[PDB]
């Protein structure tokens, strides 16, 4: 690809190939709690995922993705600021070189070790992810900040699957898994209109950021960074980091459900 996270093809240079990178609805962002606007119009978040929709895990070079079958509404997200039902299709993570950083969103300037993203597309208005991907109200992503600490047992199945997709392009069946089990006990959240955090960077994401974080150990994070960005046979190139710096809010208002 013509983009990555290196010095030459990293976030700082993405605007040269993708001008929208300097847009008005870019993500992630720093959430300043003193400036958040509590909205009583926000309903609780509701997630109902069917473990049978889990499909495959893929090493995409810069990260790894766990995709789900999205032919129907067996797995959906509702409530919050949505009136329409959003269909789950994937979840993945972002992390940094060291524990000091790794998350994409930040709260009051505080950076966490990694971040979990659970993505969905508007199947109420659109017919496919491809169509919805570029629509202002096309995507919905739940972001969960991961604070380094005790090992998180709920990450086990995912972590155990990485040894099968070590190098770029590798992919394997990943089934019978319900990602709602990775979410924090409380679903209080913040929401704002944003975008994909990496190319194509479409400003089509309604973000749902959980107030409560989930844990992850230094060793578990080591496993993410142990993934390789090269194709099998070439010299190993560890996947050290894949988080984008926070972007300018530019007038946007972050709403709180609590
Ligand atoms: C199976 C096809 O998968 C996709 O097209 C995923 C697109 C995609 C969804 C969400 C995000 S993020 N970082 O903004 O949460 C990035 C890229
Ligand atoms: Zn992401």
């Amino acid at each position: 690809p013509d983009w990555g996270y290196d010095d030459k093809n990293g976030p700082e240079q993405w605007s040269k190939l993708y001008p929208i990178a300097n847009g008005n609805n870019q993500s992630p962002v720093d959430i300043k709690t003193s400036e958040t606007k509590h909205d009583t119009s926000l309903k609780p978040i509701s997630v109902s995922y069917n473990p049978a929709t889990a499909k495959e895990i893929i090493n995409v070079g810069h990260s790894f993705h766990v995709n789900f079958e999205d032919n129907d509404n067996r797995s959906v997200l509702k409530g919050g600021p949505f009136s329409d039902s959003y269909r789950l299709f994937q979840f993945h993570f972002h992390w940094g070189s060291t524990n000091e950083h790794g998350s994409e969103h930040t709260v009051d300037g505080v950076k966490y070790s990694a971040e979990l993203h659970v993505a969905h597309w508007n199947s109420a208005k659109y017919s496919s992810l491809a169509e919805a991907a570029s629509k202002a109200d096309g995507l919905a992503v739940i972001g969960v900040l991961m604070k380094v600490g005790e090992a998180n047992p709920k990450l086990q199945k995912v972590l155990d699957a990485l040894q099968a997709i070590k190098t770029k392009g590798k992919r394997a069946p990943f089934t019978n898994f319900d990602p709602s089990t990775l979410l924090p006990s409380s679903l209080d959240f913040w929401t704002y209109p944003g975008s994909l955090t990496h190319p194509p960077l479409y400003e089509s994401v309604t973000w749902i950021i959980c107030k409560e974080s989930i844990s992850v150990s230094s060793e578990q994070l080591a496993q993410f960074r142990s993934l390789l960005s090269n194709v099998e046979g070439d010299n190993a190139v560890p996947m050290q980091h894949n988080n984008r710096p926070t972007q300018p809010l530019k007038g946007r208002t972050v709403r709180a459900s609590f």
